[PDB]
């Protein structure tokens, strides 16, 4: 059988790709935030082409547009792994809904992430924060940062907010990560499934001892009026605890890396704290660690300076390269914690912009103030080239990352 005799080039890269350092584009994603126009030809895990957004204002243009549609179910979603086909098979959390269905059901779960409430988890969140540290610090010379503070500390808050007992942690984060991490349909059903049947008890045993936390309150109001179905509430849970584990745990691991790699900056934040917020912001456009959740198909034709998105095409707007701009961020590639990094697209923009934004920004704060006054010495107990960063396909990130410190 004849084989491949003539040049590979392609106008359609296979998309996504993987990072080889923690806070620096991918080689093939740098190569598409400098080509011009707003929108570039990739190809799928399947051979499927589809768009990708690689500019700073369009991606904020179509993230507005209702003719992207969020509907994962949609057979010309573009899947960028075969796990994907997982949750298009599954009932959808309203991460997955358009307006009007979308808002209905995202503001039976508001009142939980109002900047009133992020406040007043405050002392929770420092308690956490500090009682892991404790128990960190005392465990060992080294340890590592992921499995030991930062997976934990957001999976604790969270819980308490959704209503969800810690006692079986073990239980749901080990599935989480399954599930957000799975290359394959089967794994990332099965996981699945063992998140859903979890959460299936706790409703029933909500209906009979009314419970606290979140969905304590939707089974009591929401549910009880069948104003959410018992499967729809399952999977706004799934959503809200998978999301509230795996991003801000991604955020702390990966800002320790990216600070330790730029020392007069992290020493810069240390001596005055103020300058905290707005180095979480840096950091968030930086990182930007939820490109996989871009994704859209249009229902409609779409103009875009020029080219044209066709109804039924597939879309991905790639937030880590259209923060990357440099129409927007001077020196885009630069980590500079005194920067405006305003009006970045860590989060999204528009109706699906991150429900739990405000709650990753406090949860960082407090972390990386915590981290400067308890073990200001922190330091990689390996090379970063000893690390292992995850794939393109799932959250960004490193699962496991071994620190060491001056002991007690
Ligand atoms: C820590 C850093 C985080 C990042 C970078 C991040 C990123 C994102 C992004 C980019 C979106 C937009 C998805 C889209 O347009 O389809 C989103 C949505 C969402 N995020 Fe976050 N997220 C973070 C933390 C959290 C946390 C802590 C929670 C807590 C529950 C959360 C819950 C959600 C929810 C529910 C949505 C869906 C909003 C909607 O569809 O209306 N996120 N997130
Ligand atoms: O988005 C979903 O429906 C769930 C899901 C599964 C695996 C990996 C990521 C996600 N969602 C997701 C998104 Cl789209 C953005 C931020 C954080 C999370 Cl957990």
């Amino acid at each position: 059988t004849d084989t491949a005799t003539t040049p590979q080039t392609t106008d359609a890269p296979a998309f996504p790709s993987n990072r080889s350092c923690p806070y620096q584009l991918p080689d093939g994603y740098a190569q598409l935030r400098d080509t011009p126009g707003p929108l570039h030809r990739v190809t799928l895990y399947d051979g499927r082409q589809a768009w990708v957004v690689t500019k700073h204002e369009a991606a904020r243009k179509l993230l507005g547009d209702p003719r992207l549609s969020s509907n994962r179910t949609d057979d010309n979603f573009p899947a960028t792994s075969p796990a994907f086909e997982a949750v298009r098979e599954s009932p959808q959390a309203f991460i997955g809904l358009d307006p009007p269905e979308h808002g209905t059901r995202r503001r039976m779960t508001i009142s939980e992430f109002t900047v009133k409430r992020i406040k007043g988890m405050r002392p929770e969140v420092e308690e956490v924060v500090h009682g892991f540290l404790d128990e960190m610090l005392a465990a060992g010379p080294t340890a590592d940062l992921v499995s030991q503070f930062a997976l934990p500390v957001p999976s604790m808050v969270i819980c308490r907010l959704l209503g969800v007992p810690y006692a079986d942690h073990e239980f749901f984060q080990d599935a989480s990560k399954r599930l957000v991490q799975s290359t394959d349909a089967q794994s990332a059903l099965t996981a699945r499934n063992d998140l859903a049947g979890y959460l299936d008890g706790l409703i029933t045993q909500f209906q009979t001892e009314p419970g606290a936390g979140l969905v304590g309150a939707l089974v009591a109001d929401q549910l009880a009026n069948g104003e959410i179905d018992r499967e729809e509430l399952i999977s706004t849970a799934m959503l809200l605890l998978i999301a509230g584990h795996e991003t801000t745990a991604s955020m702390t691991s990966l800002s320790v890396i990216t600070l330790l790699d730029h020392p007069e900056q992290y020493a810069a934040l240390r001596a005055d704290r103020s300058l905290v917020p707005g180095a979480v912001e840096e950091l968030l456009r930086y990182l930007a660690i939820a490109d996989i959740a871009g994704g859209r198909v249009a229902t409609a034709d779409i103009e875009v300076e020029g080219q044209l998105i066709r109804a039924g095409e597939g879309v991905i707007v790639v937030n880590s390269i259209a923060n990357r701009d440099g129409t927007v961020y001077e020196d885009p590639d630069a980590l500079d914690i005194h920067r405006s990094a305003r009006h970045h697209l860590a989060f999204g923009f528009g109706v699906h912009q991150c429900l739990g934004q405000n709650l990753a920004r406090l949860e960082l704060e407090v972390i990386l103030n915590a981290l400067m006054d308890r073990v200001p010495t922190l330091r990689l107990a390996v090379p970063v080239e000893q690390l292992v960063l995850r794939p393109g396909t799932t959250i960004q990130g490193v699962n496991e990352l071994p620190v060491t410190w001056h002991h007690h």
